[PDB]
């Protein structure tokens, strides 16, 4: 309570200092004395304080004789050093229940006013307490606004016990290949950019694996055109085992786990003349050689599906084509307007599996067209008519590639066609 010891609230910054009490950099400090009820100052920190405060200090302690609760005392001789006063508390002797509660109510007993505290860690001695409990009791009791605080050790292993108690164990990956377990400070946790699969996480649950979103992660996602939710899905789907198989001139993705929407899209694509942009052609040349894993996982993450779930083959072929060099120019049949078109044609009305069309804004009709450049075009829509070239048919929640002439990788019933490829010749 001495008025010269008061400092107005400030965010607490604890410091754990090495050597003995005489060493400390004081500042009108409250020096804590871990004592017995008779203030004999027998040994430990308590005798080191007693032979610092002087003999008149020790006589006044004998006057007041047995102490039941904490006692505040002037600092006597130690005032020269910057000690405003001395606070006496009786640690529990670490051999009784419950010692860590009494440890906690000992530090609570100490840290009550906004002052600079210097504290020998409680429970030293062979009659003492586990120092990890003491350091833990202290963080449980330390208020958040009580500025600079100094603990005092002389054990040189306690700087680790301290560092560990203020770190949380986090499992992280950039990969879903190698997983790394880290001990992070509440600062390191936010520097880690821990990602849940949905959102960033500033208190990780134990045992759970988090994506550490480095800048290499961000660049990889963007090379693949995925946000981070998608990128996580992508990394995990790379672990699915698939079988691919040369059949009908193309590498086919064996039916499994509702993946037909993928095989149908990739098989149409294989019967066009398009070339993927560099990042994606790298996945694709793996698939074409027997490593379907990355390319297929990219398909699922780009179209927001999970393996086992069944998706849209138009989604797939449109994803593939837009990541390629697909483009053509032409003139309309309705008014001979020149135009350019990249990606698939989405023929929303008047879809004709043997006559591809575009929408003319001028005449407000779905018109055929005469190509001036490019190699072909993919059209998507739905009609019951039959195609005469590479197409995709969808019926009864199954979908499959068919070249124009029966030539099928699935059934040969009546089915809507949902995508067709039209070469220009
Ligand atoms: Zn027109």
């Amino acid at each position: 309570l001495p008025p010269e010891a008061i400092k107005q609230p400030s965010p607490t910054k604890v410091e754990l200092v090495v050597g003995e009490l005489a060493s400390i950099k004081f500042d009108n400090s409250v020096l804590v004395n871990p004592a017995n009820a008779q203030l004999t100052n027998g040994g430990g920190a308590a005798r080191a304080i007693a032979k610092l405060a002087g003999p008149k200090y020790q006589e006044y302690c004998n006057s007041v004789a047995p102490i039941s609760g904490p006692l505040t005392t002037d600092s006597f001789d130690a005032k020269k050093l910057g000690v405003a006063c001395i606070l006496h508390v009786v640690p529990p002797k670490g051999s009784d229940p419950n010692v860590q509660e009494l440890l906690y109510q000992a530090y609570k007993s100490i840290l009550t006013e906004p002052a600079h505290y210097v504290i020998p860690i409680l429970g030293a001695g062979i009659f003492g307490c586990n120092p990890v409990h003491s350091l833990d009791a202290f963080r449980k009791a330390c208020p958040s606004d009580i500025g600079r605080v100094t603990l005092v050790t002389m054990n040189k292993n306690h700087l680790q016990v301290w560092d560990a108690l203020n770190r949380t164990i986090v499992r992280t990956t950039t990969d879903y290949d190698q997983v790394t377990t880290k001990a992070l400070t509440p600062q390191g946790v936010l520097e880690a950019n821990l990602f849940d699969g949905e959102d960033f996480v500033q208190e990780p649950k134990p045992g759970q694996i988090y994506l550490e979103v480095t800048e290499e992660v961000q660049n990889q996602a963007k090379e693949l055109d995925l946000n981070l939710q998608q990128y996580c899905v992508y990394l995990k789907t790379c672990h699915h085992k698939w079988v691919v198989s040369r059949t009908n001139g193309l590498m086919h993705l064996k039916q499994k786990d509702n993946n037909c929407f993928v095989s149908a899209g990739v098989n149409l694509f294989q019967n066009t003349a398009y070339q993927f942009r560099p990042a994606i052609d790298a996945l694709y040349r793996e698939y074409l050689n027997g490593n379907p894993n990355r390319f297929v996982a990219w398909i699922y993450a780009s179209t927001n599906r999970r393996v086992g779930e069944m998706g849209c083959p138009q989604q797939v072929i449109s994803l593939l084509v837009s990541n390629s060099d697909a483009a053509f120019s032409a003139t309309t049949a309705c008014c001979n307007t020149y135009f350019n078109h990249t990606g698939v044609i989405s023929v929303a009305r008047e879809y004709d599996p043997i006559q591809p069309k575009v929408y003319c804004m001028k005449c407000d009709v779905w018109t055929p067209f005469t190509p001036q450049s490019g190699k072909g075009a993919v059209a998507i829509g739905t009609s019951a008519d039959e195609p005469t070239g590479p197409a995709i048919k969808f019926a009864a929640a199954h979908c499959w590639y068919t070249n124009g002439k029966k030539t099928v990788n699935g059934y040969d019933t009546k089915a809507n066609v949902v995508a067709t490829y039209h070469r220009f010749d």
